[PDB]
C-alpha cells in the first residue's frame, strides 16, 4: 500500500504544518529558522512519522506535491505566511 502510506505520511505532515497546530506548538517553532523552515530529521523523528516509515527519502517523495509545505534542501515549512510562525529559539 505505498501510495497509502505516503497519503498517511502527508496528511501527518501537513496536520504538524496547520495552523490550528501550530498556534500551540512552541517545539516545533522554537526550532524555525527566520524563514520558518526546520530539519526534515526533526519532522522524521517524530513518532506518528516513525509509525509510517523510518525511511527519511519516503517523506521527500510523500511531500513532493503539497500545497501546504514547501521543501528546500533538507528543511521544510508551512508555505503561507512563513515568518509569522518562527520563535525564539
Ligand atoms: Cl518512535
Amino acid at each position: 500500500s505505498q501510495e497509502l502510506l505516503k497519503d498517511y505520511i502527508k496528511r501527518q505532515i501537513e496536520y504538524y504544518f496547520s495552523v490550528d497546530n501550530l498556534e500551540r506548538d512552541f517545539f516545533l517553532r522554537r526550532k524555525m529558522d527566520a524563514d520558518g523552515f526546520l530539519p526534515i530529521t526533526l519532522i522524521a523523528s517524530f513518532h506518528r512519522v516513525q509509525a509510517l516509515t523510518t525511511d527519511i527519502s519516503l517523506i521527500f517523495a510523500a511531500l513532493k506535491d503539497s500545497k501546504v509545505v514547501e521543501i528546500v534542501d533538507e528543511k521544510v515549512r508551512r508555505r503561507e505566511e512563513p515568518e509569522k510562525w518562527p520563535l525564539p529559539p
